[PDB]
């Protein structure tokens, strides 16, 4: 689905364009060769043509490995790394580690697998290569081609960059995404510019797995445009009442709730409260994992404030949103309560499918009756239900200071390996089926606020899903520099 012209389109630039980006980048380590997707990737390649930092990279690829290995066979895989990078005579010895680190990490293998075990070693590892390494791959020719990188990512993008058909495609590398058109003239008689403004921002700075991401914010002569992940395996409600009894078994309830549970963290570390937790948002994807959509009604709390709205979709509201209080992250874990208890139940824990009742009845049941459970429930599933659904914020789960982690240690995740469903590891219990389907100058400065391009990371992303990074990125025949790297001749 590429352009047959994209090759030119994402030709590199001439290392003599990237000066700009050279004095202006702020060389952090963790943000070039971890965070950004391509720069990883580039300080990998660095270290894999220098011998001696070839094995600090395999190292810490094998500790990835074994924080996801399962529980039983964490102390078989902790020998492995141990007997390959671990003793003094490997071909592939860390040596920067020390060797009273190494010495310590024999005695937490001859005691328990624990799956935090090489965390100390990982650590000491990027703290090496924090230093001489680094500042080698800043002055080398990878770093050179991170500059180029970022000179494509800070193109301009306009309407030609995609291609309509809301659901846009990027010609170039034939992404696919969905795209929310917002015409102007309806944003400026509603006084809709803080709200827009707001909903971008909350987008474009969460990175998660678990919550549509912005990939571009670009503006038409006829609409400002943002560019989100695709979802095409059908919203939670299709599942919970179409799809299901009407609802799930407990394990399947489980996995979602456990994936959801992560999305709203991935939103509080941006101390960024949702609101607008209901099952209608909850989309799946193509591979059957979920994430969250329609941030439109989420804020950013400052950190250490409450703040006030009575926002929401009826049933769905907290007693403190109901009753215009002051609160924080709360409203957001009252309705995971209710997400877990109407999937499995198959129905809203104050209303039931089949009850004709009236909006306020509906409200007065949230503020003082207390939700009845099932058999369908286990002793677990009650427990993190009603504990999720406790009308004092103070005193509901993950409202304290530990956050979402007093949520994740919660009985009714015991069999949930939070570090495997992080990374993909676990199958999603539906895989939707492929073929399935489920003008004052006032406003122009609005307007260049919006329209500030391509998201940095899902960007990079998009260029490493599409190949366009494996065929591009290329250098010269055996370690020589391409002629777009070499500055003798332009």
């Amino acid at each position: 689905g590429k352009s047959k012209k994209w090759k030119e389109i994402l030709k590199f630039p001439h290392i003599s364009q990237c000066e700009d980006l050279r004095r202006t980048i702020d060389r952090d380590y963790c943000s070039l060769c971890d965070k950004q997707p391509i720069g990883r990737l580039l300080f990998r390649q660095f270290c894999e043509t220098r011998p001696g930092l070839e094995c600090y990279i395999q190292f810490l690829d094998s500790v990835a490995e074994y924080e996801v290995t399962p529980d039983e066979k964490l102390g078989e895989k902790g020998k492995e790394i141990m007997t390959k990078y671990l003793t003094p005579k490997s071909p592939v010895f860390i040596a920067q580690v020390g060797q009273d680190l190494v010495s310590q990490t024999e005695e937490k293998l001859l005691q328990k697998p624990c799956k935090e075990l090489f965390s100390a070693c990982a650590q000491s590892v990027h703290e090496y290569l924090r230093g001489e390494p680094f500042h080698e791959y800043l002055d080398s020719m990878f770093f050179d081609r991170f500059l180029q990188w970022k000179w494509l990512e800070r193109q301009p993008v306009t309407k030609n960059t995609f291609r309509q058909y809301c659901a846009c495609q990027v010609r170039a590398t034939g992404k696919m995404y969905a795209c929310k058109r917002l015409e102007k003239k309806r944003i400026k008689k509603r006084k809709g510019e803080s709200m827009a403004l707001n909903e971008k921002q909350i987008l474009e700075k969460v990175n998660s797995q678990f919550v549509v991401n912005l990939a571009y914010a670009y503006e038409t002569k006829d609409a400002l445009c943002l560019v989100l992940t695709i979802m095409n395996g059908g919203d939670l409600k299709f599942h919970i009442y179409n799809m299901g009894n009407p609802g799930f078994e407990e394990e399947r309830a489980l996995f979602y709730a456990a994936e959801i549970l992560c999305g709203l963290e991935d939103l509080h570390r941006e101390n960024t409260v949702y609101r607008n937790l209901k099952p209608e948002n909850i989309l799946l994807d193509d591979y059957g994992h979920i994430r969250i959509s329609d941030l439109g009604l989420a804020v950013k709390i400052p950190e250490g404030d409450l703040i006030r709205g009575r926002v929401g979709t009826v049933g769905y509201m907290a007693p403190e949103v109901l009753n215009n209080q002051r609160y924080g992250l709360s409203p957001d874990y009252w309705g995971l309560g209710c997400l877990i208890y109407e999937m499995i139940e198959g129905q809203s824990p104050f209303r039931g499918r089949k009850e004709k009742v009236k909006r306020e009845e509906v409200d007065r049941r949230v503020l003082e009756t207390e939700e009845v459970y099932s058999h369908k429930f286990s002793e677990e599933a009650k427990s993190i239900c009603k504990m999720l659904l406790t009308k004092d914020a103070k005193q509901r789960l993950g409202c304290q200071e530990e956050g979402a982690a007093e949520v994740k240690r919660h009985p009714f995740f015991r069999n949930m390996n939070f570090k495997r469903l992080e990374a993909g590891m676990l199958d999603p219990p539906f895989v939707p089926d492929p073929r399935a389907v489920y003008l004052d100058h006032t406003d122009d400065d609005f307007y260049s606020k919006f329209s500030t391009g391509s998201v940095s990371i899902p960007w990079q992303n998009e260029m490493i899903e599409t190949e366009c990074f494996k065929e591009l990125n290329v250098f010269g025949p055996n370690g020589t520099l391409p002629p777009d790297l070499n500055r003798n001749h332009p």
